[PDB]
């Protein structure tokens, strides 16, 4: 399912390196895809070797040793790819991929004294020798910097094999984001992870028991604000490639299975079309909310504020249209396919399964998305 | 949950409601072994056990023939909703015992002669607890014969025979082999010498249900111990009906699970975002739309079970219709209730062991059943519309 | 049509026989002059004449009092399929008449002391085929308030809206605030045509529903003897119960409107051949949404019939039991209805978006039901919403 | 309105903005017209003709010729969805014109050599203002012939729905041609050819100021000069499906800003009324959700249109088809959503806006015009992509 406004093709020369490196992987990750499934596990042989070959390192500048791929539009569209063979990968890739483009900005746009710890961090990532992974939401309790951390962040996804975290916590006497090492003592990485889909992203807990943490590693961040929306954008819009992906996995299996089976009954004929519609929706959609956040990725001229909403707001319509119809499009293909695909080792149940994910990721699910589109659409 | 008045929420049968309360016992325990039963994906014998002892799978069983006599199919329906909320899995497979109780009956009543005193005879092992009987009916690999010197050869493979372990005998439907090709069902003891049951079921959802492969390989059958069945019609869609309807009930009763367990957790937070007042709305009109649906689909099946007095390939028509036209509602809202609700819930929902895990994987398998999936049932519904 | 087993297909009351018996004479006509009513959006007054006295506008009154002695909102609301089949602004209008049956015949029966004798000589007068009676319930440019006059006379002050069958009619229950002295009641006094300061306007242009009309009534200082309830801003749920009754068979109408619109595509369909593979999945889904209607819509119903002389239990209860039905099959019937509608209309093409056509009237006279209170979607969502979280 | 970065909203080619500029003049009057030429049922001969001296009948005619030089079917389609936002009907009849440009352009251009002088002909005329051209495509009653004799040409039959007819000076006129073997074929008739009428039968449910009355030919003489080839019956050809995508994907601009027009109401409606009950707040994301899905796919289906308008350097089988696949999935799409959408803006005003005079009303009866414009409605739609699809 072609689109021109679409998510099919890279914009950046740098971008079309990564598709190009990224094509090795897909018959290794596909042949594998089941095991890491069954077993939810993050498929760490295969990490190292794209580690190694710089894949991590993808979003990382050229000049500090990466790829230099500075589009989120490029970094979906490699998602996007691998989604069709491992989503769960996809997922745990995206968090090194988004790491390197939050890192660049705040080593250009940042306090003037954070840009060498961002360099740093970013030089480690691009000699292929760091794994960085943020770790957001608390569970059982908020997580405290006082430096000593302690707390228990939940489904970070990769923590399995990442050699850095950074942290979100309450500094307290504020906020802050100390990058913290994989080796730090008090530092506990739990087997946890028993998601319905996307298993092999690994996404376990890990506790923080007195931790240390030199200053020379805290990354500051305002106080517990509409400009922070563009942060939150740069940060997790690429994972709505993962999911369009997950669609046009799904479309694909069963226009085969369809294809050798007959014959095109009524029922196929209009599900088809009603695929192929959404999966067009859902291009022409993602691609145009990717386009805005590039666009103002690097433009701070303007208001900050409406800066914040104007890159937001598309993304969560974007997101609002793919928790939607990334389902849908799976679904009609299980119908299409018919029970084979019931069978859980049958890559279909592991697409149904993973794609289901997308909806309650933050920012934001169904009930948040809400609040904020139609505050944004009434003033009130 | 959602209430309706011809909804799916009481019992229509004296016999019926004896069975609820009957059935009344066990949720707690269904409810418990819930989660390993689908960890493990392992039918839960004990229970059976326990059921078959008590008289449970005697449930559709004549009461002339020790059985407790439940002959309404919407109330058999009833019953599987209430399971299916505490495991989908086990509704299923006792789907088999109470749909065969219900059809055996019909074929006592009203089928050959030659053929009454047996289901006379599997009748009265059903109610005395010595027979637990399922019907083998997918094939794979090829498809099933059986051949005629006047003894009988059967050979081939079924696919998803729910609680096909712990039963004593199987129905098989098969082709008759020589005339030229009639269809056929005989009863196959588990005990048949060349019948192999496979322990090879891993399915998304419903994995309680044991829904394992049979392999016939030369197994012998009696020419007293053949149910007969036709040739390869619409007055057999009575049938059809008959033995699936039921089903129904148990996503009507996923879908009130899962309700169930996302109000009592939006109660607990008492908040009420604009999002959550619009979802729950439509996820309880949805029910009610599946209450009602099920309920008038079950009710004509019925009406007709036993009249057997005009036309009966209208008769047949009469049936499935209503039945397709529910299957279709269902299938359709029975997944999206569940998926709202595991919205309503959010990420605790997605953690393979929450029961809203379970029902959003327990919920797809109606969409496969047949009769019919989408694209046959769109078929037999338009054809019904246009006469083409 | 489509075939439910308790849809709303055949009636269930013997007088709700007598009601679909009679109906059939006019159904031909209704047909007839169709087009012509919905174009000129004009109340066809000839053929409310005929139907008045030969009985029709006293179906809903009992035996006893001149009546038919129809008794079940099922039935009416089968009537009302009936004929929305055929004119459903026609039917709208009738509900009007119908519903004031039913309702005075509780009041009738179980209305306070004082009550009960004003219930009988209207409906006596209905049954006669004497009095036609429309409620005036909404409000427009203010709110319409009754008042003492110093000299204990009672002041009407007011404009009524989408008074359905105004026209023709000769008494009005018309809702207001009673204001005095003490603090703020509701009541529903009963007010005739002639009532001098009372005007009913000629200003009907719905886009749909046009032969219903649906007019305007200004009372300008309206005389009301201190003869002929409720207080404002409290939660009475006892009172979603006539809230029920008044409103509920309306839903029969859009279930009529569909099977209608359903019959005239098959029509084509039929004529036409060959059955493409866009038609067959849009038959399919059409006729499975029209099998939810006739079940939820039922279903309502009935519980409604169940508990309409039932007050034996918790009130307050008994009405949120009424009402909560009514509002999911409410909430379905107006998106599936439009919804096959559509359908319909797409499935026979270009022919049927001209104006005249049959189907472009059922498209609009369709997307009416959303808008009727109780409730419209947003109120929908806030009651069922309250109705499952407790609060 | 609702915003996209590839999405309606701007312009891209100069021609498209001095387009747009120049409508900006006529949006008060559109809408001050609105009601009336609604209720009656009538075009706005005045207004076009303003229009005609003005300019803007041959914006998509090339600078060369005397026109504005629009090349851009993006560009296109947002001045439609400017002006349907005030009149839909209005912007279906200039659409007519539009795409006229656009199509005889391509006839100009790389029509057979026979074709380019009376192609470039009706373009001067249209630059001039002195054409103004309707496609009469839709048959009624039988089909449409034209007869080849001596070598002279008789045309019989009718055409309906012919969207601004009644202010043409001349047609384009689908036939079947007959004599050689069955010929399709697209005689230019001009509007006082002998034997043909044009009738006042239009009574739309919307699109009621669009003039799509019926014409009919009756034993018409059609000169051997002003003849446009168009192949052959019953044979597909998939090329042919360049021209109908360049032909009608710029509707689609139209449905989209009857849509936004709507939200516009809407919110201002609810913004004047105060709070937000739980409702609202959904509609109004849904509504917002749906109209950025209508934005980028209309926006990307037409960008895949002005890539290929040009490029006739592949397979042309394979170049229609790329431009007909999106066309479709869009115009499924905004068949489907235009129509959600403007339900549920009326749902959010109530029942005010069901009076016909409203301008939701007028709304909610335009938008559902869509659904049967050819190529293709859901059933000729659901045959063609599945099609694409499982290549059977
Ligand atoms: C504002 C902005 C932030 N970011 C990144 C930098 C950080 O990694 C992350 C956190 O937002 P940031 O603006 O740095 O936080 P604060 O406002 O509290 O100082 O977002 C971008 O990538 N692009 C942007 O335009
Ligand atoms: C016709 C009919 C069959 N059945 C059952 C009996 C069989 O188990 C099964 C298939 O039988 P079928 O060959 O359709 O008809 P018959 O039972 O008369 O040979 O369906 C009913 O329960 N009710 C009915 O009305
Ligand atoms: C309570 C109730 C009322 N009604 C009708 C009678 C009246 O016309 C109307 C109002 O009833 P009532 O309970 O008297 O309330 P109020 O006079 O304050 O509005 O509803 C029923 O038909 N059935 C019922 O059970
Ligand atoms: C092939 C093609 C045709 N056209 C136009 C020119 C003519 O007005 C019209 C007829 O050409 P043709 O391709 O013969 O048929 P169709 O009407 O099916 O497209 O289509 C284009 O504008 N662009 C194109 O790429």
């Amino acid at each position: 399912v072609l689109a021109d406004n679409g998510l099919c093709e890279p914009k950046t020369p740098a971008g079309r390196r990564l598709l190009d490196l990224l094509e090795r992987y897909l018959p290794a990750l596909e042949a594998e895809s089941r095991d890491n499934d069954r077993e939810a596990t993050l498929p760490v042989h295969l990490f190292d070797r794209m580690r190694k070959e710089g894949v991590l390192g993808a979003t990382v500048p050229e000049d500090l040793g990466g790829l230099g791929v500075h589009s989120l539009h490029d970094v979906a569209l490699a998602l996007a790819r691998i989604a069709g063979r491992d989503a769960g990968v996809a997922l745990a890739l995206h968090m090194q991929f988004s790491r390197g483009l939050t890192l660049d900005f705040e080593w250009r746009h940042g306090a003037p004294s954070t840009r060498p710890l961002a360099e740093d961090l970013l030089r480690q990532m691009g000699a292929g020798e760091a794994v960085i992974c943020g770790a957001v939401k608390d569970v059982r309790g908020t997580t405290v910097l006082t430096y000593r951390l302690n707390g228990r962040k939940t489904l970070v996804s990769m923590a399995g094999i990442a050699t850095h975290y950074v942290v979100s916590t309450r500094l307290e006497e504020r906020l802050a984001a100390p990058v913290v090492a994989r080796t730090t003592p008090g530092l506990t990485v739990l087997d946890n992870w028993d998601g319905m889909g996307m298993r092999s992203s690994g996404s376990v807990d890990i506790v923080f028991d007195g931790c240390p943490v030199d200053r020379d590693r805290v990354l500051p961040r305002g106080e517990p604000d509409d400009a922070a929306l563009a942060g939150q954008t740069v940060s997790s819009i690429a994972m709505l490639g993962i999911y369009v992906g997950i669609a046009e996995a799904a479309r694909r299996i069963a226009l085969t299975e369809l294809r050798r089976r007959g014959g095109a009954p009524a029922g196929v004929r209009t599900t088809v079309a009603e695929i192929d519609a959404r999966l067009f929706a859902l291009h022409t959609a993602v691609a145009s909310a990717l386009t805005t956040a590039d666009r103002l990725a690097d433009d701070l001229s303007g208001d900050l504020a409406a800066r914040g909403r104007a890159m937001m707001t598309p993304f969560q319509y974007a997101k609002l249209l793919v928790n939607r119809h990334s389902v849908g499009v799976v679904d009609d293909c299980l119908m299409l396919v018919g029970g084979a695909g019931y069978s859980n080792s049958h890559p279909l149940a592991r697409l149904y399964r993973d794609v289901r994910a997308g909806g309650f990721m933050h920012p934001y699910n169904f009930t948040d998305g809400v609040d904020y589109l139609s505050e944004v659409a009434l003033g009130r």
